[PDB]
């Protein structure tokens, strides 16, 4: 029963390939088995989105994996709420209520606000990026005037490789005259890497700074040259390595080949290539779940092109995201439980802190409770006297 | 559909509406694949080939308006559905001038 | 000149006719009076003046 | 010095040697700490500059 899928894959994207084979290797079952199909791309251009999505629907598969970009997200939700096939995704989570699409990625907005209150602040910087949408953008906005902070929101994504370091300059000495002592910054790795290095130049990482890297790699991105200012550095992360399935995933991670696995022989993997293997055990849980009642889905009929006037779904999909939404399995980031949407509820996310060591855990946090502050005093005797 | 069906018929030229939705899909395609498009809704943010827009910026003008009006504390009411460039060019506004 | 055939979209890889570079470059180069006011646009397509 | 986050306004250095630009400088230009040091070979000289 080998079960025909398919992939479109980003360039550059090596970590998440290999990734991808640990979790095919490894999830393996005797009963059936995955056929891959994967094509590689550019995730801005939708063009060539728009020719490999109907490039394997002529072939005609069940679900489809990949990566998608805000450039070509319409041209997801689109073709996947048209065309009735199913598809799953660890990129950035789509706002509204979309069929077919299934959200590896937790919500970080929920988590992001609570943190602000627990350090109690009133007035900070934003940088952001425009790339991962600007749904947490919104989403803070929408809380500052309800809770009445004073946020000054500056966009970054548009500075050319060029000049660099003279708009930088440009850009923290204008928070300097408004006296910024607090920054939350929301990028990908390679520009909080930028971005860390000119606070280093120009010198703002003593103590009575504080900075926020929101997204789900905290200890990611290198983080050592910052240890020791004296600046207080916070964090997200999901993927905790103190449990021992993650600490057997790192065992059997780091002993791999370079030229085989690019990018496997390190001690950490980044979160985008941590939910790449734990969705290979989801796809694998639904045609397991999928012959366990007995269900043939098995269009061997010819798929034909994707440009049919007028197009016709294909009613055996609609319990192939049947048996996708109901999917509760145990992968490297925890408890996987999905919605109706597509979402994911009942997960955790860890709250880490700097200090001189190291990384740590301050907590976790719910949907359910807010931030648990699970780090995991004297007694005055006198009498009453006036005027003591 | 649309775009193919007429692309079938060998047009010259493609008149008509995109939302926010379909924006990054026209965008997609005359580039690729060498036609033009000429429309009145709203100007993508950043430079594209093959794309006329014929509906001008309103971003100047307004930044022109608060200015002229002598203002530095109001509010902002947005609709998700023309984008968000709008927003993002007068929270930067905000900035530079202690708005 | 009309071409003829035109293909399909979906061509892997398609390929563009050189004509519609000599379209937009005219297009780019308008300049009359509509309702709106003067027209003129940037190389970009961008409407200026 | 920098690792440490060392070289802001309120700090001052010597290098006290005949090359003041001949290491690397440019890394802590924009810090804020006064930096002075000592050279012979001025390039202003146009026997220096040929």
């Amino acid at each position: 029963n080998s079960i025909q899928i398919g992939g479109l894959f980003p360039r550059g994207a090596d970590q998440e390939y290999s990734a991808f084979r640990v979790g095919m290797v490894q999830f393996s079952t005797s009963e059936f088995r995955l056929t891959p199909h994967i094509d590689n791309l550019e995730v801005a251009n939708s063009f060539a989105v728009t020719n490999a999505f109907c490039s394997q629907f002529s072939r005609g598969v069940y679900a489809i994996f990949g990566f998608y970009d805000k450039k070509s997200v319409n041209t997801i939700t689109s073709f996947c709420g048209t065309l009735h096939v199913s598809f799953i995704t660890p990129s950035f989570p789509t706002d509204g209520t979309h069929p077919f699409v299934i959200q590896m990625r937790p919500d970080l907005k929920g988590a992001l606000l609570s943190l602000i209150e627990y350090y109690q602040w009133d007035k900070f910087a934003y940088l952001y990026d425009s790339d991962r949408g600007l749904s947490t953008l919104q989403a803070v906005l929408d809380s500052a005037a309800e809770k009445k902070w004073q946020v000054t929101a500056i966009n970054v994504g548009n500075i050319n490789n060029d000049k660099k370091d003279e708009t930088y300059r440009s850009l923290f000495q204008d928070l300097e005259l408004k006296k910024e002592r607090r920054v939350i910054l929301d990028c990908e790795r390679d520009k909080v890497n930028d971005i860390v290095d000119q606070v280093i130049t120009i010198g703002k990482h003593v103590k009575g700074y504080h900075y926020i890297i929101a997204n789900l790699g905290f200890t990611d991105g290198d983080l050592l040259k910052i240890q020791f200012g004296g600046a207080e550095v916070s964090g997200f992360q999901i993927v905790d390595y103190d449990d021992s399935l993650v600490s057997k995933f790192i065992e059997r991670w780091s002993t791999l080949e370079e030229k085989e696995y690019p990018g496997a022989h390190t001690a950490t993997i980044k979160y985008t290539s941590a939910l790449t293997y734990d969705a290979v055990q989801v796809m694998t849980e639904a045609f397991r779940n999928l012959r366990k009642q007995r269900i043939e889905i098995s269009r061997r009929g010819n798929a034909g092109d994707c440009l049919a006037n007028p197009a016709v779904p294909w009613g055996q999909g609609v319990e192939i995201e049947r048996a996708l939404k109901q999917v509760q399995v145990e992968g490297l980031s925890g408890n996987i439980k999905f919605d109706q949407n597509g979402k994911r509820i009942n997960y955790t996310i860890n709250i880490m802190e700097l200090k001189t060591n190291g990384p740590r855990k301050i907590g976790y946090w719910s949907e359910v409770d807010k931030m648990v502050l699970t780090e995991d005093t004297v007694v005055v005797t006198t009498i009453l006297e006036s005027p003591y």
